[PDB]
């Protein structure tokens, strides 16, 4: 039996790295450095966007919504055709579908989907809830179609809703929900909200100086956020806001001080590419430079807009010396210019409340080890040439209800990572984009910074189950 | 402690099936009834393929090759610019790299490939050497990469090799092998030669007429193959031909009688789309009738051209009551279409030999997992608190050296599989596919019809390595 | 000699078309049928964008700035790389090469362009200032160039200027403008002094209702513009208002009413691939309505949105019975869909001021044709065997001074189509694009709806020299 | 009024020139210096061509394909995947489709090509047939296109042809060609041919050698070939080939005394990029020195490969002092480069037959003009006032009759310059690439070297049909 760290504070490794080759760790701003907290931050946004639908036209019953936080499971796809909230697995598989609040079995897929199969590349039909923003707006989505579904007002059709003499297409109304939503999080009143009462809606946690400070000691450490200065100092300011520094006793010290770069209205996923011009900010009023500073690295200053190439200049590093910490699952179209790609940790706030389950549940799975291999014991010595077909209706049964008991733990949509035996595309999109993944960032902070992180094998079906201990000539 | 059969026996199970619930079994020819035995019909294309380039144009040196089967691995990627043979994971990686038969370290990787990755949705620069035909070619890609490289009155460059003033892109080269073995299959002497020396080139066994036999039993079975009807009554008579029937004492029967229904010519995968007109087959001549058959089915016919939706109408099943067994991986593009898809059965022939390194070698397996051990023992209590470099460089460097002999008990290029902790695009392309496989489509003799196939949990690294036992929280 | 229309009424031909097979005339607004007066809209224009300039901190001379039309000509390139205006030929080649109000002459721009060439490729390096409203800009940037290269407080540099501890590079700079202009066109204050002052920006033709009456006595009539409905609206009405409908006498009518189709917000380029949902206007508050007619072609109705294709099922159409009015060039990246593409009239407001040269000016170009044949005359005897080295410098400095006050006639960044013997880059996608060009689609009233317009033959250099009317065996 | 030489003797200016400021004349040898007679040397590369591609293992009715001079035109665009010949303008529009010998008139076009436009951008699909070595695989092409079509044993589909089961790709036909090209070219019979019979395929005027006497009197005069040595020493000495030198009377002298510098096995384009490593030639033994006279110039001397900046460099001049005459257009893509480019003579051999039908035939030329007229006049008072429609239906069928036929007078595809009003992508790409341009590079003979030559306007529609004599003036 290997050691391990306890399960709460590991880093969970996909591909191997050495964290002794590491010159740079840089850093997503929103839901990395910033987590916020749930349901409340959710509630917020989704409240905001029910206001500002209603104020554009949508009937008033949409005010006596409330988000509920046990239905959404992030990276769901909407189907703009049939209104349909969607769980695919890696390849385009059907997994679960739920028309507004009514989940469809098997059979009853087969209208719509009658190969219980769409393909994600049409990206006029369906669209991926891939990030921890759209969580509300998958919500409201099955809200939506659960309303107008059941109002006396509107007649439901294939694709949409009669309304008198109009017709509102689960299309027409996914762009209002989604321009909503950008209108929420621009022009609307989101962030003024956010930084009005910060202790409601942003974690805050110790550690997290602590941890930049140790990088700091070994790297160069850079933050290169998509968020504007204004809103960035206001945020960063009270995850720093304790009466130390780093360690207590210690003096406080401002955030800026734990960077040695700060760059802001990045634009990603543009940044990786060619990017915007590379400014810089006057702090001061939060508005930019009319020139920029262009030579070495001195600090005080801080950046704007830019390119991924140009803070590898900056930093001085190559790019597979820079581990990239973040939030979000950026597409393998970036991983193929020919610049040096950067190590990524991803953070996947999900996996702390799925990690229970894991652990809680354990009644569960053995059950389901228990019919399993019970199930294999009724064919022990049966072949093709066996006329006895046994009566296993039953423990397929038990087998179907305790899945879906385990299912439900995780939530209304299930895992994010599997739906019973598939791997969902979310896990897919995890495994191909990201080295190092964990709940937060923080877990860093049990590693040493001379760590090997191994990288664990994803075993095929033929190396799972046969053990290392006259042939047909067909094989 | 649960109960599985002997590991050479097993259908491995990607995603669930029923069998009871398959009503149609359904057959390709080449390289699955028709196991070619190995490495004779590598080598006897590749010997046909190398007379053809010579009879073109290209080098008598040439002659001089002969086939190798330890140096190729099925799914390699051919980089017609740069001409090598790439070893790729699921997502663009470069696993392996060899120009010619010199195998490139990582660091010069980063010459050719700065980011290790190749765009293979680049068909215009990359093939990949996906089937069972493909070895030959994957072999003589390397031999003339290696002989124009190494022949002192041809001079190297990056993307080619000047013959004096005369300049040949591995690219223009590629297209010459790509094209010769083209003529081998399809204008040259192989289909011809094989028929000559069938119990060379062709595994017979009698297993396969007893497992037909208790298919047609429970359900229908037919044969949808590419091969013609001259060349599918060849090979399928000697895969019959025994003193006896399917059991033993029982008289021999012909091949046709085991399937319900027989269609030749089906240019799979475009069988699977619209298809080709259906014609029938005057079983005497070994050519086609003016006429077809339409309407109801009745047996004595066999077909040609049609499509995979003629099978379901004159079969009389749905999709996924019928699964189909083969040797190819059909892309992702034919699921699409509005039609209810087959069930499917991938025959992997480097499954035997693969599941001997992984039985016959537990003894690398079980010292990398004791060095893993050891260099978790040696990080135990660090932290980020601590700032201490443990000496891991012997332990390390005698990682890379077992895994890479681990690597080499699989052949030059690898297992089929993996390289290392990273699954092949193979791989990749296996799980997608296939809902069930194993070395032959005839382990389903070791199972009852009645069988639940159970999908294997493919586990990732925190369901792996976790037992059931506020930045985070939120 | 054949009759042709008087020169300011013409109609000219790129590629033959018959308007006999014309079912549907589409329109463009914004500097179509809405013809912003010049100098001007441009000049307001202008002010708005110095004005923003300087709230984001620009030096306050630039309120000294008062656009002057003579000097930018559309089409030119800037080159953010050396902060010069570029007026290129249709393959790449330098004809103007202007940095600020500094005109630089053959051998001073191989310092820069030693090959007198820029890639227009280069996406990044130059900007392509395209647009009837990029002409402010246009003057802008040569200002700031001309302002910032003259005064004492910074320093010149090869890719911008030194100011203190920091650094504007021209292409930094160019990005304030580009941003200012948008800002001005969008979040700004353009379209509220444009509407709230018709008379002075926006000519008003009482033909207009009258050739749009007669179309649509023959064909289908659309309007398919990228403003908003409020804004349109407001246009509309005032390009109608007169006191009798189409011709006099008559009622006058809504604007509305000239349409068999209205969409605003289309949103092109992307309008002509996949486009946007299709929604509807309430026309009432200028806002989207919730849900949206689907149906037959019934009028009341405006569209907002969507795509070319649902223009063409609505009418009822194939793409070559359209004929699209409209001011701007849409490269040949949607051509390629295998949508039937529309025909295409290209207005080209620049014309009209640009056939008086032709007309007024002849005495200087009669003095060109006189150079040229006497200039032939002295070598009319003159082979390869010719000692004679014939005297032609006056004579060579002479047509030099005449095609420049020619040149002049212009602007001081000359012609809009050519600069001497080359064409321009801009005449260049004039013909790719256009199928029919003018000053304004108003010209299309001297031309009967059945008329054929038969094209003019570019001719090669070897077919404008040689008329109709023993061979070494080279040839 | 003003002054022109005879039509047949011109240089035609497309950007003005001063030729006392040309420093260097440079020569292309192929197609410049050695026009190769038509159409016998087509003939011999397609007859070569298609004993090559029977060789291969295509069917022997192809040795009765003969050369027809009067089906392909330069310029034409093979679409791989639909088999087809196209004319296309300047921007991608289709102005002819022919498959095979089958003409396909408009409406046809639009089942292949629904916006009769085609993405020439798009090299994998389709091959722009732009050289005077193209002339021949443009026919066979064609030929092989219909054959296959209208020959009993093939059956038609899209994009190929079945020939029974085996299914041939007019892409992978194309290939073939093409390739088959590339070895009568660089491995078959055709420059061993061309030698044993100069006075068949080669032609030869004594006023080359004088035309290239007064170059090097008053200036250097280069040779820049991608021949080799053995080559162009056989083709060269035939060109210079009689009892005297450049004047008559004259004492011959070899043709390397003609030329300051002489560069073989050029490498064009990649020769204008970085190039290949400068070698000096034996004379002698026509085979490489192991060293090269770097430093000065000095004559004797016979260059291989370099660089365009090494002839810079070695003849000490500028890039604008130097003109270079040549038969091929190499593309906008060399230009970039931060040097200084040559100045440009294209030789364009159609332009003799080309300009005899526009002097020969101005009877078509003038009815059309006064179709033109006499529809003008029947328009004259119309406007949009007016709704009568006047019966064109006559005069417009007559015209599309007579530019038909005046289409025909320059061959089966049209104009290499033209179809109708509109220009082709041919005659575009020889207005970006060439400043001067002629029948052959002979024509210089009739002008001085103190000649200015000044562009011709390319005219627009405003600004050739209008005489100098609100809404619009905003
Ligand atoms: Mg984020
Ligand atoms: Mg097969
Ligand atoms: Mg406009
Ligand atoms: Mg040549």
């Amino acid at each position: 039996k290997k050691y391990r760290r306890e399960a709460y504070h590991r880093v969970f490794v996909n591909r191997s790295l050495a964290m002794e080759k590491i010159k740079c760790f840089g850093f997503n701003m929103d839901y990395t450095l910033a987590v916020y907290k749930s349901p409340e931050y959710e509630s917020l946004g989704f409240e905001l966007t029910v206001e500002r639908l209603v104020s554009i036209g949508y009937p008033q019953e949409l005010l006596s919504f409330a988000y509920d936080s046990t239905f959404p499971t992030r990276g769901l796809v909407f189907d703009t055709l049939y209104g349909n909230l969607l769980k695919v697995d890696a390849y385009g598989n059907l997994l679960v579908c739920a028309h507004g609040f009514n989940f469809i079995r098997g059979p009853e897929t087969r209208e719509q989907y009658p190969n219980k199969f769409i393909q994600r590349d049409d990206t006029e039909r369906f669209y991926i809830l891939n990030t921890l923003f759209n969580l509300p707006e998958t919500y409201l989505l099955a809200c939506l179609v659960d309303f107008f579904t059941n109002c006396p007002r509107y007649t439901s059709c294939e694709t949409g809703f009669k309304d008198g003499d109009l017709f509102m297409s689960y299309r027409s109304m996914f762009q209002d929900v989604r321009d909503a939503v950008d209108w929420v999080h621009y022009k609307g009143s989101l962030k003024e909200k956010t930084v009005e009462n910060l202790e409601k809606y942003v974690v805050k946690d110790g550690k997290l100086p602590l941890l930049l400070s140790r990088m700091k000691e070994v790297g160069k450490v850079f933050l290169a956020t998509n968020s504007d200065y204004k809103y960035t100092d206001k945020i960063m300011t009270y995850l720093f806001d304790f009466p130390h520094g780093p360690k207590p006793g210690s003096s406080h010290r401002p955030w800026q001080s734990y960077f040695d770069l700060i760059l802001v209205d990045a634009r990603k996923p543009l940044f990786f590419g060619e990017g915007t011009v590379l400014r810089q900010v006057d702090t001061k009023t939060g508005k930019l430079k009319i020139g920029t500073y262009t030579g070495p690295l001195q600090h005080g200053i801080v950046y704007s807009g830019g390119s991924s190439d140009t803070i590898c200049d900056l930093l001085g590093a190559k790019g597979k010396d820079i581990l990239y910490i973040g939030d979000h699952i950026f597409g393998d179209i970036l991983k193929s210019k020919k610049r040096q790609g950067w190590r990524t940790f991803l953070v996947i706030p999900e996996l702390a409340q799925e990690l229970h389950v894991w652990t809680d549940k354990s009644s569960l799975f053995e059950e389901l080890q228990s019919l399993d291999i019970f199930l294999a014991e009724l064919y022990k010595h049966l072949d093709s040439s066996s006329n006895e077909r046994p009566d296993i209706s039953s423990i397929q049964r038990r087998i179907k209800k305790v899945t879906h008991d385990m299912d439900m733990c995780y939530g209304m949509m299930g895992s994010l990572f599997r739906s019973g035996s598939r791997q969902t595309l979310f896990a897919s999109q995890v495994m191909r984009y990201a080295d190092l993944y964990a709940a937060s960032f923080i877990n860093l902070l049990y590693y040493p910074f001379s760590y090997l992180f191994r990288a664990a094998h994803v075993l095929m079906p033929h190396e799972s189950t046969v053990e290392h201990t006259m042939e047909s000539p067909l094989a």
